[PDB]
């Protein structure tokens, strides 16, 4: 409807796949080459389904900060025959707060879903399903089961992936440029 939805749509149409693990179907963001991200609670194994194609996982790393605290981001390298558009220049370098964010989801359950979530707070620490987690962004939207892995954008920036909610607020794990240097 406006430039926020325009940027979100551009990221969804070229830089997302549907990932299926034994824990469910997730929106998965492709970042560059064959490297993508997914919430760590997806429990990625040796094999994953990507748009219903059986795919070998070449590498998977559950990120933690230098306090050895969960970040809830898993980086996955896929044995896929095609590279993602390189979007690393849309990743923030530092932790920050944001205005006017969109949460975008694409699954069998929620195709072509875009949610204007509004103001995003650098929340920091969250006890996420019992697990101490750092670098959490918070927005005041009642997000639902099915939205995990959803991409959080502003105009010009890809800032996080949706990892949970409490019925009234939703929570994303930050994406930082430093996660994807090679
Ligand atoms: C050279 O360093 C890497 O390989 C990193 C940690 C950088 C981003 C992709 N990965 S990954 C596939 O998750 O291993």
């Amino acid at each position: 409807m406006g430039p926020g939805f325009d940027f979100a749509q551009a990221i969804m149409k070229k830089n997302t796949v549907i990932a299926r693990t034994e824990k469910g179907e997730f929106t998965m963001l492709g970042v560059y080459d064959r490297v993508a991200v997914i919430p760590t609670h997806a429990s990625v194994g040796e094999i994953i389904y990507i748009n219903d194609v059986e795919t070998r996982v070449l590498d998977a790393c559950a990120l933690r900060d230098l306090t050895d605290t969960n970040l809830e981001i898993t980086i996955v390298k896929l044995d896929r025959n095609q590279k993602f558009r390189d979007i690393r220049h849309f990743l923030p370098r530092c932790e920050d707060d944001y205005n006017d964010a969109v949460l975008s989801v694409h699954t069998s359950k929620f195709p072509n879903m875009y949610i204007p979530v509004g103001q995003v707070t650098n929340y920091g620490f969250l006890n996420l399903g019992g697990t101490p987690t750092h670098r959490i962004l918070m927005y005041n939207f009642p997000t639902r089961a099915g939205q995990c892995g959803g991409v959080v954008t502003t105009t010009g920036k890809v800032i996080g992936i949706h990892v949970g909610g409490n019925g009234a607020q939703g929570f994303a794990a930050m994406l930082l440029h430093s996660y994807f240097t090679d």
